[PDB]
């Protein structure tokens, strides 16, 4: 039973649609904004949720505001049923883009592509003092429109934490964290319940563009997060790059020396996707694999 049913009018605005995304946390609707007359995404979760991540979610969408790949900032509100934030509806997510490939795999082409946007995004939240945490290509979705169906758009800030502090410095990490975001795509860092830094985040890139271009990673059916973590430590991450191009041996290992403290070189990064497309002869104007 969903939060919101089909007509339900959130603070006599907005007109729900249909449930477009849920899962953890709550429910998303796409939703009529009967004020602009455009279609918008309503997000939503439980008043009696024991965990409320939508007060961090509108703190950073806000922050946000007037950085590439993310969406525009609606509306926000609280009442005693539900939570809610209203932002730019976007398409189609990366996951769901990428089930629907004939292999389950995207060509370098379109991973590197999604690889450079995807990183922009994570310097984005970054910049603003926040980690992101939960890494995934479901939180990743393309334009809907002819002006952004060629833009990448990173979602989802509720597991989001501040890692700078108010006078621009770096505050200390906890002695031990509580495990946060997705099982596949999280580093061992964060598996052993280390604080999680600006590098575990690109340590989540690193998976994703391995599972886009080879279609899956080894711990792909292993749903236990501690038999999922074994695996990884255990695993010559080296193996991973494979299918992967040459320059990828560079992007591992600035990422496995990196700690909680040291800020990435998101540069170097941004050069082995760079000069992996160039390598190859792939030109930034083409089109991704499911505009074919
Ligand atoms: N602005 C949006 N536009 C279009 N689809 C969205 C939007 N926000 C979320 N979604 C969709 O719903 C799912 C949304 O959940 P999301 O905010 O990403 O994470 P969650 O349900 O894990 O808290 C996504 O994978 C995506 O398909």
């Amino acid at each position: 039973a969903d939060i919101l049913p089909a007509n339900y009018v959130v603070k006599d605005r907005w007109k729900v649609l249909k449930k477009i995304g849920g899962g953890g946390f709550g429910e998303i609707y796409e939703a009529m904004d009967l004020l602009t007359r455009e279609n918008v995404a309503l997000k939503v979760e439980s008043a009696q949720q024991p965990k409320q991540v939508l007060k961090m979610e509108v703190a950073v969408l806000k922050k946000l505001q007037g950085k590439d790949h993310v969406c525009r900032f609606i509306g926000c509100g609280r009442n005693e049923k539900f939570n809610y934030v209203v932002m730019q509806l976007q398409g189609r997510n990366l996951a769901d883009l990428r089930r629907s490939q004939p292999r389950g795999t995207f060509t370098l082409s379109t991973t590197l592509r999604l690889g450079k946007q995807i990183l922009e995004s994570i310097e984005a939240i970054h910049s603003v003092g926040f980690l992101h945490r939960d890494i995934k290509p479901s939180n990743f979705a393309m334009g809907r429109l002819p002006s952004t169906y060629r833009k990448c758009y990173m979602l989802d800030f509720g597991l989001a934490r501040q890692y700078t502090n108010t006078t621009g410095d770096v505050r200390p990490p906890r002695n031990v964290a509580g495990f946060r975001g997705t099982v596949r795509y999280a580093s061992v860092n964060a598996h052993k319940n280390r604080e999680m830094g600006r590098h575990d985040d690109l340590w989540s890139l690193f998976y994703m563009l391995v599972e886009f271009a080879v279609g899956q990673l080894p711990w792909r059916k292993i749903k236990d997060k501690e038999q999922v973590g074994m695996i990884k430590e255990k695993y010559e991450h080296r193996m991973l790059l494979k299918h992967m191009p040459s320059e990828f041996h560079l992007f591992l290992d600035h990422i496995a020396s990196l700690d909680y403290f040291t800020k990435p070189d998101y540069q170097l990064i941004m050069s082995v996707f760079e000069n992996s497309m160039k390598e190859r002869g792939i030109a930034e104007n083409e089109a991704f694999d499911w505009e074919k």
